[PDB]
């Protein structure tokens, strides 16, 4: 039963996107607040896709960060299969230990992003910010936002490192959120895994022009180490 | 259900390599020649990934050209779930009617690879040529060679059309092959690590793009670049 | 008319490579393993120099060992006709009972070289290892190999004895596939040219000396070297 | 009917051999003087390997001169055949046009071997000069007596020039011995071609240490240029 921890921000001020619906209202953002319960963590915005859970959102002078952490058994063996028949996952860019299911995590879904619903229709305005609510933060090939690349780990210890510019505050309590969500039930077989549907997701990845280099200039406006595990 | 019809030059001098080993030997085509049996058509080079058969390969001013053909009733049924789940395979780059299964043959596995069998050691410069044992054709991500841009159909009449360079009598006899001829579930998982990798190669698209340029394929085809 | 045993290691762990591809994957090794029908025995690799079959391959703690025979009679008089014009034949290194067709293998063809068929492309690292065919062995000059210096000989026993560091397990049982077994001119200007090569070679008789040293073979033998 | 033609030293003093049989007296070779009639140029000192005939000798302040010429028809098309079948004929120790026959003459057979007969057991002394017999030039791997090794070429003016250390009185009338045999007639199917004996012959070859070492002195002892067609 060992999980892996996904971090990384979802939307950075730095990183702006020239499409304004990306753009998410603070207000709603402080609204919805911490922890009230956690985020469906899902692969590639599929609902039937889910490998673990958000377990808190925080804010930075850099931008909104998103701690996760992945408890599919199945899936987590999944990036065991799929590792030694990757060679983008065995291959490094910088020589670092072997880790199986975190190396093939960086090849097949490297940033995140997050999603919201709008009850939109009947329209609100929560005394000050526009209404919409966070519905799950999927791992995908790319985010749209700037600077998602997110570090996969065993521990948030050493994947938080990764990002100087997260004001310590913040770092010291998300790694409490993670003992506190450790709470957690077990939900194993709840949906194997859209293999079908996984496989139509890698294709569109294949159509994504200047993405590699995309990923580059995430992992250095998210300000994470040149030494990482990431692939870009 | 039917068979779909993978076709396009697997080599085209007129597009030619930047390296030695993906250099053809006119020595080892005239030594192939023909048929012999037909030649398994395998998924990103996976053996246990046979979704089809090459029945024959044949030379052209332009190029050596490759026919084969998709029976594996359980991939054609993926190229099925596969659609509606790939927003790459159900949007089109110009407006042509709807396809399933071939829109996403060619944002899958667009491209052709003839891979053959080398010695350990020069064995045999059969001193008429270069020995070499082609073994198969897979339908990958995007060929090591150029011009590779494969063409997927229903009709091989229509399917060997989109090729202008390619010489009438060829095509006419290849569509004889096909009726003559007419006489491993699929690792998923190894199939999504072949498409992760796809993730990373630098200018695909674009690179996809010259090849139905270079191979003399019409715009209004089904290729997804 | 009889026929002649050859057998040495043709890749020894122990007397290592300086280069990448003359390496042995025991992924390929443990793949291939015992025997699927006989493997064709040739002369410098020439496809039309068939002299006999190789009928078994086995592993050992020192290396890959090879066994075969030499069945060809018109190869068999060929080394009768050389030996009596074959100063380095008839001419021994150390005093042994006079062996014409032998002394002539042992001057003229000394080592053991494996070949295995290699596709183009990376095309199957099994992930249980990388793929490779063994299509034939040959007798040669001197094995791109170390420790490859080859032992000829009319009954194993006594052939087989030669080697030291050889598991008496294999041995014993290899004796028995030769019972069991036993249910082209000879382009003659293709072999001088290779004969010819063979004079171009920078310490060729040293090499073949360090050679037994290395496979483990008595200097009461009948090596050239 | 196209022929080549065999050039070198079989003798030279600057590179005597420790060996003292080898040495040839000078008064038996002014003995056997010119032209008397040729000599039988084999293949190995196999008497039954003639592939053409040595039509002079001569002396210099640099050694004894052989010139001969290759007029046998099934052998210059086994020079032919052998070529295509021999990487070591094929490849070049310098760019140089393709020649086929010539090339192949460079691997199979680099030096010339003078051989003589005595008349021993009778003894002789021609007033002045032990007697012994020349009956034959042989074309070998690797003649026995240093800077022995030869030339092969189409035209003598050509195949002369290598030697510069060959007085040009020579060299103008030997290039006549060659017109003047030249009258020879035909004597095709003389023996095809031991192809068993030349292979053994191919085979001590295999066990020659430092050969090609000793072909590289041999072309400098010659004086021969160093963008000849030779091997070594």
């Amino acid at each position: 039963a060992p999980s892996v921890y996904v971090c990384g921000f979802v939307e950075r001020p730095d990183a702006p996107p020239k499409d304004a619906c990306l753009h998410l209202d603070p207000l709603t953002v402080k609204s919805q607040l911490p922890l009230k319960k956690p985020l469906p963590l899902t692969v590639e915005h599929l609902p039937d896709a889910p490998v673990g859970s958000v377990f808190g959102l925080y804010q930075s002078s850099a931008g909104l960060f998103s701690a996760a952490s992945i408890t599919s058994g199945d899936f987590l063996s999944l990036l065991d299969s799929i590792y030694h028949d990757c060679d983008i996952a065995q291959s490094q860019r910088l020589p670092l230990p072997r880790e199986p299911k975190v190396e093939a995590l960086h090849a097949w879904l490297p940033s995140l992003s997050l999603a919201s619903l709008h009850p939109d229709i009947p329209q609100t305005t929560a005394d000050g910010g526009k209404l919409s609510f966070f519905d799950h933060v999927s791992i995908c090939a790319l985010g749209r936002r700037r600077g998602t690349t997110a570090v996969y780990g065993t521990d948030l210890a050493w994947v938080l490192k990764h990002f100087s510019d997260l004001e310590p505050s913040i770092a010291a309590q998300i790694e409490n959120d993670a003992n506190a969500a450790k709470r957690e039930s077990g939900c194993p077989e709840d949906h194997p895994l859209p293999l079908t549907k996984l496989i139509a997701k890698a294709i569109d990845a294949g159509f994504l022009r200047n993405r590699v280099e995309t990923l580059r200039q995430d992992r250095g406006v998210a300000n994470i180490p040149a030494e990482s595990y990431l692939k870009a």
